[PDB]
């Protein structure tokens, strides 16, 4: 029996605060709690949650940010273009989406400052 | 106000591997199941979606060789959970002092490049 299942997003030493700021600004994530620079913070978003963790607290792990992580999330929204702009304003980088992507419902896409890829679907 | 209707956490896998990952997660963790080839899997009352990367245009690879993809599972017996996962094909990784201090008592890596931490 497993009692909880939560994704852990690993970020650079000392950067959990900046990530929390970013996720609140970009997506309206809410901090349910944290542990103290911040060592880890659990964020609630659109009915689920994830935990941001300082990789310096977890020796032997890697954020994989420099070569590209595979950390990928989908968010459902009524306006992908609006969500992309809100995310970019907070520091994300817009990734142009092609017709092949649009046909499958992938209407916007960003990479955030922590190497996460976010797909926006309408 | 900009609001989101859904938030899905996607595990990318190499071409043709979604079925193989599904059956692995069923054996290893008792995950239960339920164009893009994908399968939504449920553990501890929450879900993740396993996605064939070749079926996602605009994606280059699943990054299975060094992804940062990491999940935590709460359990009453991290030892037994680790053993069950290892019997299914996972690789046990000895936990660090740092991890023990956080309450993490077991850890494995799987054939899809994901690291699983067992929080007891």
């Amino acid at each position: 029996v497993f009692t909880e299942f939560k994704q852990m997003l690993l970020v650079e030493a000392q950067k959990v605060g900046d990530a929390v700021t970013f996720y609140k600004s970009a997506f309206g994530a809410i901090e349910s709690g944290h542990s103290l620079h911040v060592l880890s913070s659990e964020l609630n978003l659109a009915g689920s949650s994830f935990v941001v963790c300082d990789v310096s607290s977890l020796p032997g792990f890697s954020t994989a940010k420099s070569e590209g992580s595979g950390v990928t999330f989908l968010l459902g929204t009524k306006d992908a273009e609006a969500a992309v702009a809100k995310a970019v304003d907070a520091g994300a980088v817009k990734v142009e989406v092609t017709e092949a992507e649009v046909e499958l419902g992938f209407k916007g896409k960003v990479t955030d400052p922590f190497g996460v890829t976010w797909i926006f679907a309408e």
